[PDB]
């Protein structure tokens, strides 16, 4: 039994109050589903900028009526200090996921990304701190590694940001560290590495590669590969990311004011992904015979990204049990039902 | 003749349009005085948050009526993108000084500091970029060195921030670098090291050590030393900082998208400063016989700060001609006239 498995068993016995910002988004709604199923009490904050009411509706259809009543939802904005203080009222653990992802988005509109990702992040720290919360866990990013080529990726060795988005995610780490030095408010930042799974928005022009591609194959549209397709990623199935969050939310002091890489330590080239998704969809009765259409590399894009999760395994007892294949197998059916 | 001296002679012959944000503040009004005297055209942006109309009035009394008419003032906020675009209209060189200094201030109120220092800074980059400006120079800070003990300070070796303020100043560098990578908008950031001189506000609870102490001695109040007084600084007289600004605003491409240390490479302990100011005031007919009152170190304060200006001397031809003594001698008379 891993530390998470035992935690899964302990939580329902000693229920706590959790706060999930960006609860209507991909990662947020998944965290919600898991916590409500662990009979925890959850408060959610979201403004629907990129999240959806359907994500909340889907969760309700997946959890028991009782567990769903343990959920309090607040339609607010983390850029509004009032909404933050409100969402942190009497909360035990904060899981901050509210943000505006997508490098391309931040590049053609750095101001809008800055407002939520940095101002909003800072408001949450103050509100969480002032609410005397027990723990604060926030979504960081592997983009912080920037240009630095070296592999695997180690937490202490980072490169220079390659985009506005990357800057904001790195600033979340900076402010987190300072709040620890100046107020003794320790946090735990999780550097996610390409998370995927159910409820990750396939629509919009900034959709992630997996949702975008899976959606396109089901619809029979062309699939675009930015570059030669040799670009590699450490795709982390949602379930592994959920584990890290709960783990960080309840870690010992020795593990606080620390940032961790959250992935599986695997390497998947975009070319492998194309076939993984296509074959995965084929097992579900979806035929796709189109070849991938290769176009130019995308700006502010990283070449390779492999994570060393030994720090997370060692200090948090993080033990991911889902490789890309398992995740893809679990995800594909969902998208087919979503697009039907 | 230094590169600045020749630049002093060249500018009046080929006048350019300059933009100074925070033009009503200490460093900003001094830059204004110098530029107007070099017969340059200047646009100023300020909201008087910490600046003063008197600083502008003093400048008017110091420059010719003709040179003063070459000045356009805009009462605006860099947090307002409209005001930024307005201030950058048809501008050649941008000297961004608008910000909210003071570590103590950012510590007891990180949100207010974040808004101006990061959001406002980002708006200026966009507006300067969209206005097709020829150069963008911004006020950085030696605080970016943070904890790192090593001396002298070298631009490539920085430590971890010790306060919210330090974070914002470091983020100005981050966004500046990214704007160079993504838009080809190169900038030059100047890491100032404790600037002082005429018009540096002696009032308020966040006043810098020199203005605060000088003011207190003239008034006959007690002088407080936070710590043992062995805390050392590289006090940089305003005139040296002005040189760096104009130098950076007109530097060759090889010098762009680069950050520089701006000081004199000198080391002055707070204990030496106490006597430098007191003796300096004594030469002007001001008697002070009180001994300094030592109290606890101030939070988010750096122990020692010495700068290696060789990078600035080498790439910008920076050649400061004012040590603390000269600066103090020039400053003291001003404060005596200000408090009278
Ligand atoms: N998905 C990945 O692979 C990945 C990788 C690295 C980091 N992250 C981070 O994980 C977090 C969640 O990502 P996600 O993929 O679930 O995206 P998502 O867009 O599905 O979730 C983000 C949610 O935050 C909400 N939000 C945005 N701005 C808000 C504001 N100002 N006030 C209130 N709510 C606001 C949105 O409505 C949305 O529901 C983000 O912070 C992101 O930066 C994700
Ligand atoms: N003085 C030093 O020793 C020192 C050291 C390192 C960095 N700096 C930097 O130099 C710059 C100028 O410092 P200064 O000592 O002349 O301070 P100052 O307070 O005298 O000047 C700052 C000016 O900016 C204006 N301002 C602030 N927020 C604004 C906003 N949101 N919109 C428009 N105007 C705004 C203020 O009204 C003020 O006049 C600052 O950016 C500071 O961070 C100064
Ligand atoms: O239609 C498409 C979409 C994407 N890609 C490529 O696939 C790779 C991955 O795309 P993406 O899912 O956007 O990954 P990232 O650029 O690593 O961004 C991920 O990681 C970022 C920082 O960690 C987060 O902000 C994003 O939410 C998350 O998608 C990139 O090389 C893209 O160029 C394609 O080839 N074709
Ligand atoms: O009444 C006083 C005021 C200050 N100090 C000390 O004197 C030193 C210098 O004070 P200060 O002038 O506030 O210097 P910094 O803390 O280095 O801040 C300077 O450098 C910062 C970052 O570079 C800028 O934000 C500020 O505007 C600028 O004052 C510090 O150790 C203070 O503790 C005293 O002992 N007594």
């Amino acid at each position: 039994m891993s530390r998470y498995e035992e935690l899964r068993k302990e939580l329902p016995a000693q229920p706590k109050v959790w706060l999930i910002t960006g609860v209507a988004g991909f990662i947020g709604s998944n965290l919600l589903e898991t916590l409500l199923k662990l009979d925890q009490k959850v408060v959610g904050l979201d403004n629907f900028a990129t999240g959806h009411q359907r994500n909340l509706d889907e969760v309700r259809s997946l959890v028991s009526e009782k567990q769903w009543s343990n959920f309090k939802f607040i339609q607010g904005d983390i850029r509004n200090l009032d909404d933050c203080n409100n969402a942190c009222a009497g909360v035990d653990y904060v899981l901050h996921q509210a943000a505006l992802g997508s490098v391309p988005r931040s590049i053609n509109d750095p101001i809008t990304s800055n407002a939520t990702n940095i101002d909003g992040f800072l408001n949450m720290l103050i509100a969480a701190r002032d609410a005397k919360v027990q723990s604060f866990t926030y979504a960081a990013s592997s983009s912080t590694y920037g240009d630095h080529p070296g592999l695997p990726k180690v937490e202490d060795t980072i490169g220079k940001p390659l985009s506005p988005y990357a800057v904001t995610k790195y600033v979340n780490e900076l402010y987190a560290d300072v709040f620890s030095r100046c107020y003794g408010f320790s946090t735990i930042g999780l550097r996610y590495f390409n998370v995927f799974g159910r409820r990750q928005d396939p629509n919009g022009a900034y959709a992630a590669v997996i949702p975008k591609w899976t959606s396109s194959m089901i619809q029979g549209d062309d699939v675009y590969i930015n570059g030669d397709g040799e670009t590699s990623r450490d795709f982390c199935y949602i379930e592994n990311t959920v584990q890290a969050n709960l783990l960080a939310a309840t870690a010992g002091l020795d593990a606080r004011n620390q940032v961790y890489n959250i992935a599986v330590g695997g390497r998947t080239s975009l070319n492998q992904l194309f076939f993984a998704l296509r074959d995965g969809l084929a097992e579900n009765g979806v035929s796709y015979h189109r070849e991938p259409v290769y176009r130019d590399f995308r700006e502010g894009d990283v070449r390779h990204s492999l994570a060393d999760i030994s720090k997370a395994a060692k200090l948090l007892g993080y033990a991911p049990k889902y490789d890309v294949s398992a995740g893809v197998a679990l995800a594909m059916p969902w998208y087919i039902m979503f697009l039907k």
